[PDB]
């Protein structure tokens, strides 16, 4: 868990700005491993984040190498070279629809795993999906994640910043976060991905988003998004928590649609 700072080499220029994300190298038992390092500018939050990542083991979740306490506290992770999904899609506007389905399906597999593991992500957004390659996505950013109690299917937040545009109505109304509220966020993530990394609910305040949803209104179908994928976004945006599907049902819908698109392409 606790890494050796002399086996860590950090790059001077940051990748992005709880502080900063930098590229580095970690000397392993034989090979050198390229890493992404979250550097704090908060300590207990970083340790809790690390504690969540250490418990997860799935191909569609970012692997934590360890933590290091040096000049600042550091969370060292396996590098996903292509960076955040929203930025990548904004920069690569010609990624095919089949490829977007492939990536969102991978996110749904990682989330099916998280749901099975009884962890709630609480910040599932396209900025929190990282690309290993153009065909391999991993979920990142476990800073708000919670391990659910053995006796409850939700985490109750004590005092409300929150990414409100990705939050289900029960998060807003009752401060209750479950794998079903992660499904709602996944619906917004799908909308972002099929919109090539555009921000959801453009030009609206959080209170205006809440008023829109309460009226039963939902974002429109993005340009070129298949009807089946839009129907799935709408199903993730089921107001009633009990009627909303879980990740097992969402992943199955995506898996079947993806292989329909794969075999039709052949
Ligand atoms: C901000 N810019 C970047 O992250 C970024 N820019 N570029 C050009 C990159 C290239 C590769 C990676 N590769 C990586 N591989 C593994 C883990 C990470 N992580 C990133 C975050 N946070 C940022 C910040 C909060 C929102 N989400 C992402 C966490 C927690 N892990 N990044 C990250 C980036």
């Amino acid at each position: 868990v606790y890494l050796d700072r002399k086996l860590l080499t950090l790059e001077d220029k940051e990748l992005g700005s709880f502080g900063t994300v930098k590229k580095g190298y970690y000397q392993m038992k034989k090979v050198v491993k390229t890493v992404a390092v979250k550097i704090l500018k908060l300590k207990d939050e970083l340790l809790a984040e690390a504690n969540v990542m250490q418990q997860l083991d799935n191909p569609y979740i970012v692997r934590m190498i360890g933590i290091c306490e040096a000049e600042s506290w550091m969370l060292v992770m396996e590098m996903a070279e292509l960076g955040p999904l929203n930025k990548y899609l904004q920069q690569n506007r010609h990624v095919k629809d089949k490829n977007i389905i492939e990536l969102v399906h991978q996110v749904s597999m990682g989330m099916k795993y998280l749901e099975e593991s009884n962890f709630v992500h609480r910040d599932l957004a396209a900025r929190n999906v990282l690309l290993v390659t153009q065909h391999y996505a991993k979920i990142s950013d476990f800073g708000l994640s919670k391990a659910l109690r053995a006796d409850e299917n939700y985490y109750k937040a004590q005092t409300h910043k929150w990414p409100v545009k990705w939050y289900a109505p029960e998060c807003i109304n009752y401060y209750k976060f479950s794998s079903k509220s992660d499904v709602w966020s996944f619906g917004v993530l799908m909308w972002e991905a099929f919109s090539y990394g555009q921000k959801p609910y453009r030009g609206m305040k959080g209170s205006e988003v809440t008023a829109m949803l309460e009226k039963g209104e939902r974002m429109g179908c993005p340009a070129g998004c298949p009807r089946e994928m839009y129907d799935l976004m709408n199903l993730c945006w089921t107001y009633d928590v009990e009627n909303r599907p879980g990740f097992a049902a969402v992943e199955l819908r995506l898996r079947n649609y993806y292989y329909d698109v794969v075999n039709h392409h052949h």
